[PDB]
């Protein structure tokens, strides 16, 4: 048992949400909270803006120092930070951007880091600003991660459609 609360079950370890990301973290403290982040960790826009505006930056500086040591993350790839005040953990993840032409085979790649965690609550890798098709993202993610993931999608209409849609 675990405190995420509303969520349609889709598979054996997959839910899904109508909900705020930023605002279901900040309510549950889960262990692990995903961010859809880039290669560079800079937090500027999307769910990863909003992720970091709600930790007062102090997500962008802990990711600049990452950076400065380590260098860029890989498309696919991922690095563990503090989850400050929203989580335990974030789990920085890099999912294929599509308005920059990276390519979508990568979104596997990127969802199985999702397994090297029991429980996280995610938003859907390369959707929103990302460009790519969030129907695909839903499919990937339930046909990739084995752990137990609680999707957090901000659209109510696109959350309707994930679920309507859903195989
Ligand atoms: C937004 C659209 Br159109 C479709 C993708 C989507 O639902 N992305 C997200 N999923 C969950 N929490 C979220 N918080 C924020 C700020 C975003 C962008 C977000
Ligand atoms: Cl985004």
């Amino acid at each position: 048992v675990n405190s995420f609360s509303g969520y349609l079950k889709l598979t054996d370890n997959v839910y899904i949400k109508n909900a705020d990301i930023v605002e279901e973290a900040k309510k549950v403290k889960p262990t692990v909270v995903v961010n859809a982040a880039n290669v560079y960790l800079k937090h500027g826009g999307g769910v990863a803006g909003a992720l970091n505006k709600a930790t007062n930056n102090a997500m962008q500086v802990e990711s600049d120092d990452y950076i400065a040591t380590n260098g860029p993350l890989k498309v696919g790839g991922s690095c563990v930070l503090s989850g400050h005040n929203l989580a335990k953990h974030c789990l920085h993840v890099v999912g294929p951007n599509v308005n920059k032409g990276e390519d979508i085979q990568l979104l596997k790649s990127a969802y199985e880091n999702f397994n090297q965690h029991e429980v996280l609550l995610a938003p859907l890798l390369s959707a929103g600003i990302f460009g790519a098709d969030p129907i695909h993202s839903l499919r990937v993610c339930v046909d990739t991660v084995r752990t137990n993931v609680y999707l957090a999608v901000f659209d109510k209409n696109l959350y309707d459609k994930l679920v309507s849609s859903f195989l």
